[PDB]
């Protein structure tokens, strides 16, 4: 066991191993708060997240377990992974707090085109990394569901990692089927998000900046066009088909004037209403737009992820015990 020290942060006592220094609050959420810190043991800037009352209820407890399981699973250059997880508790009986440590890359894509659009060469590099990481996540049978610029961290060398779990420092990037509570989501919900992000990097402007939910959907329909006959067959409701026909084309092509035609071709393949017809991450990696970076020998897939817990309805004490097990078994990365 490491030596811990105590300090008041974000309105509670944080108790952390001595290696983590210079904690500074950077965020809080309903479920946790984050400090930036410096890990004197590895020389890395890190984010330390202290969960807030991780076992307050069955739902909190399951969320805590899910977050830790997902972070422990992720071992890929373009996906955030778990550098450390700890608790000052010395037994399951004392176990009440959980702290998660991840890389702090130092910036994200959220600010990035406020001032000007990116070059085509730089968009190739960033989107390539997003898709390389998404191929990995998808191969584990995991769907991100909330890809957006603030969930894409980059360092000074513009190496990129996909984030989640409130490490991000809007519905503009959400697949329309998620907004329409469709359920039965495909992984290509995330490909829609990548298309929205890529479009914005190339043009310097949000692709679908809706003011509210229905506005978001109206903007999408204006740009990609009304559902064709094949997609209309997959929508049960006659009234819904009538209603979309009433809101429903602005040129997709006119949005991307001056762009690399290979970029536009890829955007057209990502931003397809019918999720069954969107390009996959793996397919996208092979598209000619990425010829400078694609290497099939180094676009690795994930170990399969045991998601049995997702469908379980367990008691708090069981979720808490399962979480404690995962804390104790953690082995830090190379
Ligand atoms: C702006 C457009 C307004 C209406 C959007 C269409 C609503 C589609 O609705 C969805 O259709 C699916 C297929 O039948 C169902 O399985 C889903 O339960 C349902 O949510
Ligand atoms: C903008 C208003 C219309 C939105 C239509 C969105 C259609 C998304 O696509 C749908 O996704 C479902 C879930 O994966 C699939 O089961 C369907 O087969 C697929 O067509």
């Amino acid at each position: 066991r490491p030596t811990f020290y105590r300090q008041e942060l974000n309105k509670t006592i944080w108790e952390v191993p001595e290696r983590y220094q210079n904690l500074s609050p950077v965020g809080s959420g309903a479920y946790g708060s984050v400090c930036a810190a410096f890990d004197t043991k590895t020389g890395l800037r890190v984010a330390v997240k202290k969960l807030s009352r991780p076992f307050q209820s069955i739902i909190h407890a399951k969320r805590t377990y899910r977050e830790l399981r997902l972070l422990k699973h992720m071992k890929h250059e373009n996906v955030i992974g778990l550098l450390d997880v700890f608790t000052p508790a010395r037994s399951l009986e004392e176990f009440n707090d959980v702290y998660l440590v991840t890389h702090l890359m130092g910036a994200d894509l959220n600010n990035i085109v406020k001032c000007q659009k990116l070059t085509d060469d730089h968009v190739q590099f960033l989107i390539y990394q997003i898709l390389r990481g998404l191929k990995y996540i998808h191969s584990a049978d995991i769907i991100h569901r909330d890809l957006k610029p603030s969930n894409l961290a980059v360092n000074e060398d513009c190496e990129l990692k996909i984030l989640d779990f409130g490490l991000a420092r809007t519905r503009w990037y959400r697949a329309p089927e998620i907004m329409l509570n469709w359920m039965h989501y495909n992984q290509t919900v995330d490909i829609w998000s990548v298309g929205c992000i890529m479009a914005e990097l190339l043009t310097g402007r949000t692709l679908f900046p809706g003011t509210d939910h229905i506005d978001q959907l109206k903007l999408i329909l204006r740009l990609v066009g009304t559902p064709g006959a094949e997609l209309l067959k997959k929508i049960s409701s006659e009234s819904a088909r009538n209603y979309i026909q009433s809101l429903t084309k602005m040129n997709f092509a006119n949005v991307f004037i001056g762009a690399n035609p290979l970029a536009v071709d890829l955007l057209e393949k990502m931003l397809v209403l019918d999720s069954d017809k969107r390009i996959t991450a793996a397919q996208a990696l092979a598209h000619a737009y990425f010829a400078q970076y694609h290497d099939p020998d180094d676009e690795p897939v994930a170990d399969p992820f045991d998601q049995s817990f997702e469908s379980r309805d367990l008691l708090i004490d069981e979720w808490k015990s399962l979480t404690y097990d995962e804390v104790i078994s953690f082995v830090p990365p190379p």
